DNA sequence: GCCACCGGTGGC
DNA sequence: GCCACCGGTGGC
């Protein structure tokens, strides 16, 4: 529960990342060249991630 | 004013 | 020293 995340949200409670959104296709782990920097499309909290990330 | 980057660091 | 992921912003 921070300045980005409500904790409650289905998003919140995700801690896997999807794999197949542009977040997750930017990180290393997934083979992306890492310049983006932001979590998983489907982690984004829902009611504190800035509007874009959601 | 928006958002794709980019710089930075809390918490290991 | 690293890595997840945040906040600031150049360029639009
Ligand atoms: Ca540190
Ligand atoms: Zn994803
Ligand atoms: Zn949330």
């Amino acid at each position: 529960r921070s300045a980005r995340m409500c904790g409650e949200c289905e998003a919140c409670r995700r801690t896997e990342d999807c794999g197949h959104c542009d977040f997750c296709r930017d990180m290393k782990k997934f083979g992306g060249p890492n310049k983006i920097r932001q979590k998983c499309r489907l982690r984004q909290c829902q009611l504190r991630a800035r509007e874009s990330y959601k």
